[PDB]
């Protein structure tokens, strides 16, 4: 019982006020919260019991539905299981709705007291005090019960999600062969990522579904009995607000998809240009790339601006709907010929605002959440309805089918009998049927016809390794007893001493899955150890030495097989004669059947030959520099001043609307009391003038809101576009060191996540936070204007709020980080367990994996529950502060009743009763903005990235230079970092004139050094001369574009063949035709009609290495180059095309300087001079005579180590080329 759980012995007062989160917050504020400081879940929150009971209900419902010939459902089971928990919360929901509906009644009863107020009447004062006390009490119980019910619903949804994921895992752990072949890991991944997550959100409004219409009808009847028939216009407007918002959301989703497809295209293009950034940087093709990038960016930003304007119009309509409804209803009421009373007006506006908020917040969210939950439940149901699964070996023609589509038998002839001590070898080509046997013996294969007889425990060894998360010792011993001799034999017999002397703490270390720290060799070692640790009788393994060195695998065989498995039943699958020495029996598979079984001797003497067969985020608040840069990048100071003035004018108009409304109410009350208070002459107030002023103020505030929203959206979109353009221009001119240090995945993440955030979530959240803050500021200003005494308690309340917000965020950040870092291991372990379902079903040890998944889900639910409790405590505190402020305002207004009219107190109370919920929404929006500002910070930091030398200086190069292309070596080297490593030193030689020259280099001892020094991507150490002219005057484009690239990554470009060969196509088509007919390129493209503008894909979907190298040589000869480089061309090439392109490049490029890099030793013979590089130093750069005459040179030893026949061939070719070169 480690990590005891709080709130288990707490009373009702501490549970209803969340007073048990004091020690956790006190620990999280002083230091960092780890995984050991968390609080365990409740006993009823365990995954095991919930999963078991929900699975029981599911199977009971399935049986009840199948017994009566109907299809089973899971929603009915969920209802029958959680109705006891839902009906209890329904009563609290109904009580809360009734309280929220009756609150405006007491509000109006309080406001009506000031109309007929009498300072000499005690009954009215007592009634007003009682009504104020009742209002305070109902507000308090509302603010409490709302968060209580929210926390209860969140806990119920979390438990439901845990139970559902447990059932899904339990059902996936029992899948059959067809189910395993019909489902992919990513399917279960997105299932457990979306379906169980929607359950935590659908339950929030599952009760609002029915709470909506009842509250709406109640408020409608109240407004009716209050004012009359003038509610019809408001109800009609509220009704027609739904289809307009529906079409607006549909158009917004369409525009969002239209921008998302372009965003995906741009992300793919960016990844393609970044993964091969050296290719574009050398060819100087940045111009056309930037052109197409800005073209796609504009094509996307058009729809982005359209969607932003649509969202701004929708937000302005949602914000002004309350004012429009109020104005329309009041115009309809005045047109009837009645009087205006402050209490009824305030009740009407409050009820209308509440109904609008409800209808436009809960109802559509409820509908969409219920639809998503129903879809998820149906998906889970159709996923769970799949087909589940049901001392010597001896079989009699067990004929089973693996491909049920074709009823033909796939493999026959099963007759095997082995004795204790035999070693059996299996050899076969691809698709021979070894996996069929390994699955039939283990029972994975469905029995159709035959016999399967095995005795004792049996284990399975997959061809690919498998492991779960945790330690290494218990991983190897698999939860069994840590026995001495067994474990010691396995560890000394698995070549683990080197691993342990390279490991941290032996087998007691925490090692993750997915190979984050373990290579293939040691992984095969540990899986072989976990397989042979059980010491079963029959052992079936499938080549566990595929990813390990040969001699060590043979040694491991000699230590394991004849020592531990020498008395066990072993049927091994071999590859070739390297493992046919200790094998007593051998079985071969030919087109699904065998011919005979016997000793390796009987099979060898028969004449059978197998040759035909063969991260440091800124902790705290973001600095103001990022905000200033983000505001100045897309807008100027005048634009910001205009936006601030527009927002201020909009807020002022929104305030003066209600101000003039209350003023007109007070004027009408005064007119009534003067015409009824002993007055004969009547003066009816001019209704047209007041109606005109009201309509003018309404249209003014509506236009102001629309304009400020449009301006905010435009400014934010322009700022995002400018930031993206600046980042692109800074990365395009950045050196290759930035791409070498930061991997491609980091750049992809920074280009995807930050861009998507700034495009979708930043503008809407920012404008919502700004609008809510402006509303709160206006409410506070109205409160201080009505009562000047509210400004006194504003300082302590504000200080307490700021301190509480900081104290809560300091812990919420760490809690969210822990939740994010604990959510992914669950899915990782799920994928790892699903990848090795064969070994799990074979070992019959599903209980261990089930318990591991249950513990992972328990930890995840624990972190989620801690986060929910922290958020609920913060919300309770915020609502309590707001309620206390409302109580203080109401008391201060009721005390000074002699100097306050009815309209003033009514407006003050109506404005104070709107802070509840709105305040916490503003706080959460500010928190989300501060959390998302890290993307803007990273974008600005990437924009402020240092640039290298300019592309071209003021000195224009001549149209003939370079003419010769002579390079002079004068102490030139390369630097990987300023003041870092250095291998090359004192490199000096002399090159020939327009004739072949060669550079030799061995693997691992200067390869990367030579590629860096010869290509010269980064600024190298030393002074470089091209034809004895200084190099520090022009960038990389005009100088390092004359080389031909022969890397492991061929020419990959998407689009028309023009942009692939020459994106600027300065020359006409005739020379291009001639060059492609010279390089034999047309005969391959004759197939498709896209001779010139065909669509090509990346990563070589339909392209081979051959035609790619051919078109590369074609582009090289099109560039009209005088320097040519070839290296490491014998990696992924076919011999035919290899010799073809070799002969072609030999006969063609024979008129100028050819800088051939010598990776092999046969292609260098056609050169003239070679300098031998060793440890970053050359010996001599002369003809091969000095290296073939002197015997102590290293060239001689390479000649021997490359083979005697190859030695004779190379020396023969050398003598030949020397004889044709000296005396022609
Ligand atoms: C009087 C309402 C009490 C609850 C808080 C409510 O959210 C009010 C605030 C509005 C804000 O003024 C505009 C807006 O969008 C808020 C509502 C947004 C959604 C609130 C529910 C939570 C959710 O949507 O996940």
């Amino acid at each position: 019982e480690v990590k005891p759980n709080p709130l288990q012995d707490a009373n009702l007062c501490s549970r209803v006020f969340f007073w048990w989160l004091n020690p956790l917050f006190k620990i999280g504020h002083k230091r960092r919260l780890e995984e050991d400081d968390m609080y365990s879940v409740l006993p009823e929150d365990r995954s095991q019991h919930l999963g078991e009971e929900l699975q029981g209900f599911w199977d009971k419902e399935v049986l009840r539905a199948e017994n009566d010939a109907q299809k089973p459902s899971l929603t009915r089971a969920i209802i029958k299981c959680y109705w006891k928990s839902y009906l209890v919360l329904g009563i609290f929901t109904l009580i809360e709705e009734s309280a929220k509906v009756i609150q405006p009644i007491f509000l109006g009863k309080i406001i009506n007291y000031f109309e007929n107020y009498d300072p000499m009447d005690s009954v009215a004062l007592n009634t007003a005090y009682a009504y104020a006390t009742v209002l305070t009490f109902c507000t308090l119980i509302l603010a409490i019960l709302h968060h209580l019910y929210f926390y209860h619903v969140q806990c119920a949804g979390m438990r439901l999600r845990v139970a559902m994921c447990h059932m899904i895992y339990r059902k996936a752990l029992r899948l059959s062969n067809m189910a395993m072949g019909k489902t992919t890991t990513g399917q279960i991944v997105n299932l457990l990522s979306n379906d169980v997550n929607k359950f935590d959100q659908v339950t929030v409004f599952l009760h609002f579904l029915w709470a909506g219409p009842l509250q709406a009808i109640a408020v409608t009847a109240l407004l009716w009995m209050e004012i009359g028939i003038s509610c019809l216009a408001g109800m009609a407007v509220l009704i027609i607000l739904l289809p307009l918002q529906s079409c607006f959301g549909k158009l917004f989703s369409s525009l969002r998809s239209k921008t998302a497809t372009f965003t995906d295209a741009r992300i793919r293009t960016m990844n393609e240009v970044i993964t091969g950034i050296r290719i574009i940087k050398m060819y100087a093709w940045e111009k056309s790339f930037s052109n197409l990038i800005t073209n796609l960016r504009k094509k996307e930003i058009s729809k982005i601006l359209r969607s932003s304007c649509l969202r701004g119009m929708n937000l302005a309509s949602f914000f002004s709907a309350s004012k429009i409804i109020v104005f329309v209803t009041f115009t309809t009421y005045v047109l009837l010929g009645s009087v205006i009373t402050a209490s009824r007006v305030f009740v009407a506006v409050t009820l209308y605002g509440a109904v609008r908020l409800t209808v436009t917040l809960f109802f559509p969210s409820a509908i969409e959440r219920v639809s998503e939950a129903i879809v998820s439940i149906r998906r889970i149901q159709t996923f769970l309805l799949l087909d589940e699964i049901s001392k010597m070996v001896h079989v009699q023609d067990f004929t089973a089918f693996w491909d049920k589509a074709s009823e033909t038998p796939t493999l026959q002839g099963l007759s095997f009998t082995v004795r204790p001590g035999e070693l059996l070898a299996v050899v076969g080509p691809v698709g021979a049927g070894k996996s069929s046997l390994l699955s039939a013996v283990l029972g994975e294969l469905a029995p159709s016809h035959g016999l399967v007889s095995v005795h004792g425990r049996i284990a399975y060894v997959s061809q690919q390794p498998w492991v779960f998360s945790g330690t290494l010792r218990s991983n190897i011993l698999f939860g069994k007893k840590y026995e001495k001799e067994r474990y010691e034999k396995v560890i000394k017999a698995c070549a683990l001493k080197k691993d342990l002397q390279l490991l941290e703490d032996g087998d007691l270390t925490v090692i993750g899955d997915r190979g984050t720290t373990l290579s293939g060799g040691q992984k095969a070692r540990v899986n072989l150890a976990r397989a042979v640790y059980q010491d079963a009788d029959i052992y079936l393994l499938d080549d566990p030495l595929s990813a390990v060195d040969a001699e060590v695998s043979r040694h491991l065989f000699e230590l394991c097989i004849c020592q531990i498995l020498h008395e066990k039943i072993t049927i091994l699958v071999t590859h070739q004669l390297q493992y046919l020495k200790a094998a007593s029996q051998i079985l071969i598979l030919k087109d699904g059947k065998m011919v005979q079984k016997g000793t390796y001797t009987e099979f060898l003497k028969s004449g059978i030959d197998f040759g035909s067969l063969l991260e440091n985020r800124s902790e705290g608040k973001v600095g103001f520099q990022a905000y200033k840069n983000y505001f100045r990048a897309g807008a100027h100071w005048i634009v910001f001043i205009f936006l601030i003035l527009l927002n201020t004018a909009a807020q002022v108009a929104y305030v003066l609307q209600d101000w003039w409304l209350s003023y007109w109410a007070n004027k009408q009350s005064m007119l009534n009391v003067t015409v009824n208070g002993g007055g004969n002459v009547t003066e009816k107030l001019d209704l047209n003038w007041y109606l005109g002023i009201y309509s003018g103020l309404t249209v003014a505030t509506v236009l102001f809101g629309i304009a400020r929203s449009l301006l905010v959206f435009y400014v934010l979109v322009n700022s995002s576009q400018t930031l993206h353009n600046k980042m692109f221009e800074s990365i395009l001119k950045a050196p290759v060191l930035f791409f070498d240090r930061n991997p491609i995945g980091r750049i992809l993440n920074r280009f995807s996540k930050d861009i998507g955030h700034l495009d979708d979530l930043l503008p809407l959240t920012f404008l919502d936070f700004i609008q809510t803050l402006l509303q709160v500021v206006g409410v506070v200003s109205v409160a201080v204007a009505v009562i000047p005494w509210i400004a006194i308690p504003l300082v302590p309340l504000g200080i307490i709020f700021i301190f509480l917000r900081r104290y809560f965020l300091e812990t919420s950040r760490d809690v969210k980080r822990l939740e994010s870092t604990t959510r992914s291991p669950v899915f990782s372990h799920l994928s790892s367990s699903l990848q090795g379902l064969w070994t799990i079903r074979a070992y019959k040890a599903e209980e261990r994996c089930q318990e591991l998944f249950d513990a992972h889900q328990d930890l995840h639910s624990e972190a989620w529950f801690l986060f929910l409790t922290t958020s609920r405590w913060f919300a309770v505190r915020l609502d309590a502060i707001c309620a206390m402020f409302v109580i203080i305002v109401a008391f201060g207004s009721l005390i000074l009743a002699k100097t306050l009219d009815a309209g003033q107190v009514g407006l003050a109370l109506s404005y104070a009763l709107t802070l509840m919920g709105m305040f916490q929404w503003c706080v959460r929006q500010s928190a989300e903005v501060e959390n998302m500002m890290i993307s803007v910070e990273r974008v600005i930091e990437y924009t402020d990235l240092e640039k290298e030398a300019p592309w071209e200086y003021q000195k224009r190069p001549p149209p003939a230079w370079p003419h010769e292309g002579v390079i002079i070596f004068d102490n030139v080297n390369f630097m990987y970092s300023p003041g870092g490593p250095l291998v090359l030193k004192h490199l000096t030689a002399l090159i020939k004139s327009q004739e072949k020259v060669g550079i030799v280099g061995r693997t691992g001892a200067g390869k990367s050094s030579l590629i860096s020094a010869l290509f010269r991507l980064s600024e190298p150490e030393g002074k470089i001369w091209i034809d004895k002219i200084l190099t520090t005057e022009i960038g990389l484009h005009d100088l390092r574009k004359k080389m031909s690239i022969i890397p492991q990554e061929p020419v990959l470009f998407t689009g028309t063949m023009r942009k692939n060969l020459d994106p600027f196509n300065e020359h006409t088509d005739e020379e291009l035709w001639n060059a492609l007919q010279e390089v034999q390129l047309k005969e391959t493209i004759e197939d498709l009609p896209g001779k010139m503008d065909t669509e090509l894909a990346e990563s070589g979907s339909n392209f081979s290495v051959g035609q790619r190298q051919l078109v590369c040589l074609a582009r090289a000869i099109l560039r009209k180059n005088q320097i040519l480089i070839i290296d490491e061309a014998t990696a992924n090439v076919d011999p035919r095309t290899d010799e073809l392109i070799q002969k072609k490049i030999r006969e063609k490029f024979a008129h100028c300087t050819v800088l051939t890099i010598a990776h092999r030793l046969n292609t260098i013979i056609d050169s003239d001079k070679i300098m031998v590089l060793d440890s970053g130093r050359l010996k001599e750069y002369d003809e091969p005579y000095v290296l073939l005459q002197n015997k102590e040179s290293l060239f001689y030893k390479m000649v021997q180590q490359l083979g005697k026949a190859e030695a004779a061939a190379l020396t023969e070719t050398a003598k030949q080329v020397y004889f044709k070169r000296n005396y022609p």
